[PDB]
């Protein structure tokens, strides 16, 4: 039962490591022309439904960082198990970026699609920005695992991959598409650039957190115990 | 139970924010090579496709003006309720459409992505195909709801969402993608800008009475009393 | 028992002019730049898609004449019926077609999207390409169908949906995109225009009856009794 | 029983003839100008989507070489019924190439979208790509189908047809899409050309292999008998 | 003397030939992405420019059948010598388009660039943009011979070449560039196709002989005799 | 002598007429892909360029009004002279817009190419923008036109087409390119519209007498007599 | 004297270094988006055009072995400064393809813009091809310098620029542009690569001999002494 | 005789100031969708090419700054004189950059057009790239100005024009287009950023000087007194 735990940390590992290998992938400089940002999201968008349906089976699937910590605030999580898979998935997400580098060319690989702040756009302004597209992506995650809900929500995967499609899209143009703080990090540590990379960190978060208690201390509460359902991360 | 009813109303004000911010900041000008129609229209789709995930669990899910009047002519709701969810949308439609302004850039943003007639159309054409536009959507939601048919939809949520995205890609060139009120209202108040407005209501309203009607009167009727579920209206 | 019969024909007489209506009307020439080829392919495959949400619930939802022959010759239904679908069908198609061009301007519309054949291919392997494509989408739609399948298939209309988008898609850049003789047929006849129409008819056709055959006599048969089954013509 | 087992090797030959015609015929020489990437990559997911409903109801539906191999690896399938499948998907490949062949014009065929190998990319890194790209397409199937997990997958066809498209996208660009043998042997034979073709073979069947192990080994084990299991091979 | 007259013909002729070969060839359908029109455009100008260097030394260089009846109502050649460049253009427009469609594959050769009447366009307005189209023509070749002047006109010859690659650009939009009868002629005959071919040979002739006017009778006479210079028609 | 004055004013109101019919037809919304500010501006340029040979030799051919008026304040023309180039000009840049609406289709024609100021663009970044095209537009005409430099700038006419190439080019960004009242003028009067068509008006004027005045004041001064030349307002 | 004829092959082997180093360079793939068929064609064009002025000021300027054929065949020249200048530029073809090498990147360069025959054209179909291309350059070129022709020619060197501009666009689609053996030369050999690389000094030599003769003993002989002139070969 | 001199300095001042407002200005981020290559190359080559004919006249028109020294090196000016352009001309390019800054809207511009080193490239390959390019150039205006020869060259001024235009559109995808400090140090200083700004210096003049010793030492030397022209630097 102990080991047990410890194989969903490999899921988170391997599930956020595939996660910025193939959209961040995506991303690689060759698109001056058509505009690459159909694309790019829209890979993305694919990388997370798929992997949901790998790795949420065998055990959550959150891959992004800020996603973890909703379920975690969402009150139905261990505070450790959180924490093991923030740092499976940061590691996850380097160990993606590095091999994306060893094999795309020179010329191809520019910072390996550092999250580059829009010209225009101010700090400010891509923070909000980062706070909505997160809040939308934990929202929709949030109502899809809901078990109290049978319905036909349908592919419950799919329909979480189709969400993050709209973060990133819409993303890609303010702060060349966050919503994720793994995603964020991978290019600026394996090509030495820290900028802005903290607004990344805190629009998501907040954006999270947010989204996570928009789901239950109104639309769809636990008509059940609230405080005592917080005994959860005793353990 | 009185309360209750009331969180109803955020989800739909809630829902339509969303629905406004993505989509509306989809649109945004910044295009000029490829044909973002292809974009645009499908940000709309992934955004309702989403948002029927998280929001039409707690309560319809609607977003869509034009859409709720649909369920309440569909017999099947009570006039207050109608009328919660429309000033709830339209509200909801100016608060996203507001937080957009603030964030996009002044070169960017134009008039907030408001619903330019095509040049070569007239106003009399552009009204039939916001007819036709809303009816399809309107006929497509109100299948996938149907209890009766229990079958293997599939991600009901998911269909809605392309059946929207095919509405706003067709709705894009004509007039400048309408079928929802929300969606025209937005911008030209937050961009005082009020021309061929009336064509935005006039079409979605008649085209989702006319879609509505065609599901009950002919299509897939109800096989119980028509004379008494219309006392909804009176509760 | 005798009407109920007759507004199966108005679903599939609704349907067809809607789906020739949004699909052809997606085609329209105002794409010289990007390759509408993405959007148009994309266009007719939504529109199949939620079609069969509203109108197959209700009855069939077939839309293509080709694809209602294939349940014909599929051993499954009465040939009266099947008379009177294609007879919805190609008046649908009409109906929509006739709209489409009271509504788009006179410089959008040319020959309403008429099927043109491909400079180089011939009237030969314009009607093989007109052969699979069809093949492909009957052999889909048959399995869609097939209650004997209970599994996780999963959304059946949206699996339709992607189906007749592959063949769209290939089939634009070969024949003017065709495997269906409604599609065909409505831009032929509101536009005076009759060229190689008939390899649009002579492929889906024999297509379908193709695809229909090989999913029966082969793939997965019905283990019960062929030469009793085809006592549904008779009634 | 024995002739039964025949006919899963025509679902297998048609399935795979259909989705190299598709797909490879979607990649022709014809997109200067737009980048079809996003074309081609999503013509080979929608024809692996669609044949999955078809194919997969009578007897799998793997079309991918390397694809049935984990399944082999996978333990759960008699060795001469993998043999089976392989030739019969070769065959079916070539059977797909030859057909396209003669109905595409000649200034449009080039080479039957050969997979050519990208200008900076070198044939070790071109490797590494092709085990990264059919892994994760493997690990997606193998859960896909998992009757263990009950759950809410949704439409688990359309799961597997996006998660190839993935790949597809990814891999045009590197190695001009590979992941898939058969899809890189037709276009070599039917036109004299072998060049770092066993690249394409080498990194799918590692990746197939290796991702094939993931979902065993470590994520969601089988908790039976492992040893037992391995019976099957016998029979 | 006599015999000296008759090589005038052959750079008429060859001068043609060369001219629809380059322009028509550039016209070829296989630009459906980039606008070609800024190509086609860019080709007829160029292939007129340099034209104009080595035919006009050694006698006119006109090559346009509408811009030679220009010089002839210009009241200087004889009505003889006026005849033999038309039927030599003519000769050589065919010559031209003959190789072309030779050596152009299948797939690519459409109608060999046959001036397709743009759908909105009515045959009037495609009459009245062709009479303009010439007159700027002619008008200035005419000037740009007119030995009058000796000022600094530069490179008189690359002068005509961009002024005819004005009237290409934006006649290909609406009669799909047409402004010469040649250009129009050999592509109708050598693919049996004649419509609205005369609207092309109309306003272009009417736009010569207006535009021809236009320099003499107002603009930059003759201080001279018009009565007497119109004797070059008796030899 | 008297007389040959007023032809002249032909010179220049054709010159204008055909300079307004050709690049405002040039502009003409039906680029939706590739970005025609490449053409738009490139035909303005080959306008200009070819009616300099046609019209300069005669009289001019100013055809810009603003650019009038710089020759004025040059100090080498009289009063009168002026005013009629500038009635002429305003009056040939109606006629060319009036005959350019006839012509095109109503879903082509929007507003005829109406000078839309840029989202972001303020009005007074509009008119320093609109100051510093016409005095390097002015500036190029100047130094092409003066006499005293013999040198070998070569095709004079050429020259000048170019230097409003550069003008329009960068001027349809800003300003949906002005530096040319007359060109302002057509669309906003055949089109009831007038908007910050001022800054056209005001840009251009002050630019084009800056520009003047920087030429002689300073630049390439008339080592003759200043006071002495201004005789010329005289007569 | 002996040694001043020298300097005349350093022109010639500068001006084609610079000619292969910044036109092939223009080439690099990297364009998949636009039609660099645009840039790549005008590229060599701008090229060309400069070289003459810098290069054939001091010495001829060919830079195009077929061209330098076409001066000997000429009549005017000696036998021995023919071969001169040949083995000049084809050293200095490669000496600028092996420099353009050095300098791009792994994954720019392909096959240094390697002439790729486009696959529907056949071999017959490319010879022709070159045939005609070199024959209007050679004829372009021979007219320009002709001294017998004082005229107003204009920028002499710019003339042969835009004349070459129109043989590499059109060139570059069916032969991948040739008209040239240095350009179709270095590309092949700097890249291990030879394949019909025959046809393009087969058409080019052919093309230059035929389009030499052209101007010659027809268009515009000269009127002197033949056989007397045919004395330059002695020396 | 002593003021006059500077005048000139006001001419280099004026003509820098606008070559560097439109090229630079040209360059600004708005074309991600058509490759603005073509336009931002052009836009530097006609900025060049005009401010030659008004500039040029007054006195020289290099605008620069590698080019001056080319001219000073060239044996034929004062070395105060040379001092004089250069910084006239680095104070012209910023006057430029900082009006371009105050008219251009935030998101619209980024670093100014910062010449960004192209992520494949490395410095060393950067340097050499920039030495050709400046190289060609200075032969270019070198041979341009050379009175020695009087022929044809026709437009000297559009001849310097396009040859700027090479060396932009293959140095902008490079070392994003340098060949001229000037260009380089505005974005630089006006926007806080120097990196690699040495490399783009250090090529240039190695260029320029490199070019200008080639045309003389070498190709058209100066057949007088090479050691007694070397007098002008002592006045």
């Amino acid at each position: 039962r102990s080991a047990s735990f410890w194989r969903a940390i490999f899921a988170e590992f391997f599930a956020t490591l595939f996660y910025v290998f193939f959209g961040l992938g995506a991303s690689l400089r060759w698109a001056p022309g058509p505009l690459h940002v159909l694309q790019v999201a829209l890979a993305f968008g694919l990388a997370l439904a798929t992997l949901v349906q790998a790795v949420g089976h065998i055990s959550g699937a959150h891959v992004n960082p800020a996603v973890t910590f909703a379920f975690l605030v969402g009150s139905q999580m261990s505070l450790l198990r959180a924490i093991c898979y923030v740092v499976a998935q940061l590691l996850g997400a380097v160990a993606g970026a590095a091999v994306l580098y060893s094999v795309t060319p020179p010329a191809v690989r520019g910072n390996l699609a550092l999250n580059t702040l829009h010209p225009g756009v101010s700090v400010g302004q891509a923070t909000i920005v980062e706070i909505f597209l997160t809040l939308q992506f934990v929202l929709c995650i949030f109502a899809t695992y809901d078990e109290r809900r049978n319905g036909r929500l349908g592919s419950v995967a799919l329909a979480v991959g189709f969400s993050l499609t709209l973060g990133h899209l819409f993303g890609m143009y303010y702060t060349g598409a966050g919503m994720n703080p793994a995603r964020s990090f991978a290019p600026a540590i394996l090509t030495r650039n820290f900028t802005n990379h903290w607004v990344y960190w805190v629009g998501p978060v907040i954006g999270a957190g947010l989204g996570s208690l928009l789901y239950d201390f109104l639309l769809f509460p636990r008509l059940k115990s609230v405080s005592e359902r917080l005994s959860i991360l005793k353990g």
